[PDB]
């Protein structure tokens, strides 16, 4: 009596625009995850153990976080590309180093590369918003736990 | 000093009898996608049978947390649910689920086709609920990611290439 | 050696009868369970706590039993109608009452609703019993499942 | 004052031989489906290889339990099990599982069949064990209902339209 | 619609025979839930450890038992008594002797009076099965546990 | 590459009006903690053991709520201040009564400091979300959270 | 071998009659405790009946942990426990628990009062269990604490103020 | 009925206005230190700033744990606990956590400190807390040895050898 | 640019004669778990239960092992055959007596079946090795694993 | 007496540069593999989409544990890894997955051929490995058996017959 | 700031030298039976093996608790403990443990002997402990209570009655 | 039928050589546990909570390496000596200090004394291997696990 009685119901489709905003998000989150486990096995020094502890910590939200953002772009038909190329080609995050890195310039290298990630979901925020609001709450998740993870790396450094 | 509230009766919010139409409406659909998923997931056979049970299953859990999540949000703000089948039957939006068994093939396109329909009744009430409560619109937002997913996890079994 | 060598060896098939007899108690179950949600959510006064969590209780019982059933039901080839309509239409449980219900009126309301779902199953179970007594141990299950939550529910209307 | 028994040697029940007979045919018949679940789990190939594959080994477990069972309820009533591989090659029922690699089809029918093979020997059994001991049925009761749910879950992905 | 009509539908209700024959299980389980704990405590001697153990898993198998069988009879609108003068003046279990006994004496005691535990069952089983067949498979989960756990004891003493 | 240059990649901050926001929400989140804590102890009388229980999660919901608006306020470079005196001094929640109260007081009295700590949430929002969309979702988590726990408190009072 | 003993039989320290008799006090209420408390969890009636249906099941638990604690260290100490039905029934210092179905306000104050016996008893035997052994008297708070704890939860249901 | 008191109200064990007011004195200061460890959790930067975010989250789950112990325990003798802000703030003899961010040298000096204060209370009570129920001094007991432990666990990182 | 370009790139492949090697392996674990199976519910006498226990365990162990080295064979399209009648046919243990055994004859009878199991996986080790090191340490698991079990069962019938 | 070492510094087992350049290859490679099996896990549709896409995750987190495992050894022998997105992609070996969707079938053959790529790197650089250091070699034993394991599971949905 | 303290410096509970003593005593015990625990848990041979060795590594868990509780406890209180080889093996009161394979008989006997050395350290620093720190006391208890319970599930075996 | 005819197959028994190897990693992993105990009690200063923590993993991974090699000499007919005196008398591992101290102190002995476990380890492996490659298994899994701990303890030293 309400039913609808069409056999064929659509679903919503992102845009392509939509698809390349999340896209965007998708190889910082790949590239930040690669570039905190190198941390985790080249840091040395002062406060080791913490260091490798929490930049796994950092490499497990990441990983969930280009999951969900991948099977989001899934979700609404857009189709995501984590490949190593398009991730080294295509990530705005500055190159981590080579070799062995004290704890120290581990905590800053890192910290600036968590601020790089969150300014890309920041710079795609409004777009995604306006298209689709349930995805820019999953934005929110991510800029709201990589913050987190920021200062509960940052503050190594922080001297008062 | 003290910034104390003196007030010894302090109300909580309260819903619109519009707010609390259109949640209804979401929670109709919800209830029936779970009665509906646990249909498909008993009476599908076929090719990949077993996937598609198993899919269809934590379809239907999702849906019931959500229609336990909808009419718990309905109670805080002073609406009253109705979750009852006869209610259910005569105003849900979904097209009927057919009856006996179907193919695996034909139980992705109407499952898929009856989630479309679910995310659809809660993306048409989302702006006036958002408008009244941000804090129910983002209730509405999982419910719209969750069930989304599930129809990707469905539907891809019959696209093709 | 006493090996069968038929390659064909056919199961049990449910009777048209007995398939009837458990889509009976299937709809019974179901629409228990939406009743019994029906009252968690709108059950208020003295007591509400531990009615709406004792509801829930119920609610989990009835649906691992509709499951049971329907799957008892697939297993010998017959085929359940757990739909909406098909609930609404031929459930012999008496109508759950619209709008929010003090604790006490919620307590002698699904007393009687359980009852009236254990009712079915009895009135079942000697037909059941005769073709497959397997299927009556899983009526069994269901009685003392539901003559449980009766008792643990009516008790605190119980005067003495 | 008191109720208490005075005998110093209380008894337990004692199967007859026969029963013994009967639940002997039950555990081969158990076993010999175990032994074969494994085979076919190792050796199925194609399409849907991975349901199989997982579904298969979900048999074997409640096979196992269930052998498990029959040969301690046999134990519990002064029966004494055998479960030995040259007893149970000599005396099962089932038809021999086929050698080499199988298809997910032939899969599907072949371990259909032997469930069913295997679920007709606790029924066969069944009307003699109870009349002898319903506490030993209601355990035949649990492996017919188990076992034939296994059944419905493997053999409808065969089971076309 | 096949909605029933009536407003106070009434479960089903154990006759006073029914409710006696449950009584006659709960003192016999419960006797030896402390009988159990008594043999626990005061077993001594040769595979002590083994006995000690098996012994607790009886207790927790009776306990489970006792509480199955006085919720049955609440659920049925019979009335339990466990107390322990009720126990002591009509258990038909022979008493369990105070003191330090050996393994050996304790095996030879326990399984004696779990036979007459299951005795009880028995005994009282087709007259419950008549009434009540969900109750009776009950009964049969008791049997089958208690007649488990006297073979995993009375083995200890078993001569080749 | 689309490699950023920069080495000192900075985080969004707060502003001192959006810290001080989050300072409000957070002063009377610890509150209502410390007053649903003294509730759970005092509360005597009919039904006591749910709401004894039920403040118990309330306070769980609480403290997790103020750890999470404090650490929000850390990673946006605001500073929390939920020390005893600043909290007593400076919470919009009407005190909470000493001694022994009955439950439906209790109940009473919990609501209305939960419907005020809701407002204070209310009242910054769309300060909050203005600012930054990200933690304005962290507010409808603790919105939605209480509010359910004033439904699950209240509802023992509601009389029909 | 320093510091070593040289002795081949080193003897555990041994309970006195007085000591072991002071325990069984403790072990015959806690073991009457967990069986009223068990009646009254069946038998309970009433307003507020499922709060205190399982309130009574955690005294329980924790009557049945205590006395088998205090059996234990019974048997630890060179002691003899007796937990047997006509023991318990004969020297319990607990008021007898009606028969019968009864209200959850009689329960309440039954229950307070069987708690508080029990409670009793431990403090009684305190000072000359802490005189011969401080380690057991540490297991006599444990369940002091407990005990007065599960009083306190029941009670206050019939509390008015 | 042997043995078997016939008083139908047995009352429970009453502190003191003497003793309530001593566990009053505990409890404040196990919530003013849970209340500053959480300032110290969120606040604290610098050189090792990890180790001590998760340490002090660890302290004040303990505190929290004991002041609920405490409170509950003053709930079972009749006493009646006063944990609210005002109270707290006005009776505690913790020294004031200082605003602001505090380095981890700084933190681990002003946490130890206000744990030895908590402990100082706990210690100044506990032989009259003792003399009136030994019950309760087991669980200032705990209290003792559980925060002396975090002091130690937390002042090591500041130490010079 | 290090990228292989062939699009079949062929995995490890097995030799018939590494196949039938590890098949060898296969029908002497399976055989040691229906033994030990058998022995579990056969044995009575003088510490009945630790013997029960440890039987459960060693087939555990076999069963577990059975399923890797099947799946290891078909890893390197090996293909492996567990049937009854193979089983029975080309297994090395010496057959398990029917009836019950005492514990001491149960002891001696599995310690004797474990170390033909063992001794199968030792003869065929070195073929295994030479073709494959990664099977090799497959191996070397169960010998370590089968070789404890021996000594935590014979270690019973053990005077010293 | 005494068999104590004397030296204040005793050194760790240090891998020679070729070795390490050895543990690098596989790294790399395993790396590479994670990130293609996601790729294929978002992207593939079809018949039997939903096992190929759990089955791949599984991949994925044992490549995962095995990169970092790598990694790390190379980490304890002094020797330094690089899993950086350019060295990667420069250094792999794995032929490059093809862009967006790919059928079940195809996704079958593709991902089978670069687990087939990652074994043949490790295979390769086994015999080198072990004559260095043996410990190691079982590291990459244990790789090599997980993901010919993963190669079976996944390739078998197109074994016909 | 009412009843806040003002030092900025407030120290902790301090340990004398003969309370360290003490504790160092107990802690040399604690891990000299650990050792020999695990010698004989290793051993042992012959009738009831395995239930002894199952115990024997019970009795290893709670002792490598203990030793770790007393020696956090001395850190804590400001003394430093000593638990190298050589010092316990110079210090301990226990008398050594035989070589070689021992029957259970022996062993438990032996270990029977070795607990009640330990058990016997602890009751005869228990006073001089008690009188300067009642909470350590506690520590000692618990020790005390599980010991004598491990004592009497492991010499049980050898009782004849 | 392949079956074997011995009635008393034997297990695979070490040499006196063997059993001796086995003996000198036994002592070395014992006192490595004391030693890593000793200092996770008494280390102090900067990063003392990481230091404490890690060396408690440290002595786990020991002991259970301790319990292996033991019981891997049990199951080929060895016996292991694990006593003080013998352990004392006979490790190779220099001395670990009395008293407290500092982090940068305990991370260079503690690391010294992994190493000097590992080097016990690894001179005996060929003797090991030659006799028995399943034990050189167990002794490979010693050689990584311990190697890993030297770093992740050492790390916390290192300068750039
Ligand atoms: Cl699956
Ligand atoms: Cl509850
Ligand atoms: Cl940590
Ligand atoms: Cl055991
Ligand atoms: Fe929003
Ligand atoms: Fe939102
Ligand atoms: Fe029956
Ligand atoms: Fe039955
Ligand atoms: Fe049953
Ligand atoms: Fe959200
Ligand atoms: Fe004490
Ligand atoms: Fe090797
Ligand atoms: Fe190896
Ligand atoms: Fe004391
Ligand atoms: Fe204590
Ligand atoms: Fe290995
Ligand atoms: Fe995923
Ligand atoms: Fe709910
Ligand atoms: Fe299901
Ligand atoms: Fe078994
Ligand atoms: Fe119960
Ligand atoms: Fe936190
Ligand atoms: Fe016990
Ligand atoms: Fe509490
Ligand atoms: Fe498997
Ligand atoms: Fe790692
Ligand atoms: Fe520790
Ligand atoms: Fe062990
Ligand atoms: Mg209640
Ligand atoms: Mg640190
Ligand atoms: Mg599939
Ligand atoms: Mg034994």
């Amino acid at each position: 009596s309400a039913r609808r009685t069409e056999s064929d119901i659509q679903g919503f489709h992102a845009t392509p625009e939509f698809g390349g905003n999340l896209q965007k998000v998708l190889v910082d989150l790949i590239e930040l995850s690669l570039q905190g486990k190198q941390a985790h096995w080249n840091v040395v020094g002062s406060n080791f153990r913490d260091l490798h502890l929490q930049l796994d910590e950092l490499v497990d939200f990441a990983r969930e976080g280009s999951d969900t953002i991948a099977e989001r772009m899934r979700a609404l038909d857009a189709v995501p590309d984590g490949r190593s190329d398009t991730v080294a080609a295509t990530t705005t995050l500055p190159e981590f180093p080579a070799f062995e890195r004290s704890t120290a310039d581990v905590v800053d290298l890192i910290t600036t590369r968590i601020n790089a990630t969150v300014d890309t979901i920041r710079r795609v925020h409004d777009a995604v918003d306006a298209e689709d609001p349930s995805t820019a709450d999953l934005l929110h998740g991510l800029i709201d736990g990589l913050e987190k993870q920021a200062w509960l790396i940052r503050s190594e450094n922080r001297k008062v």
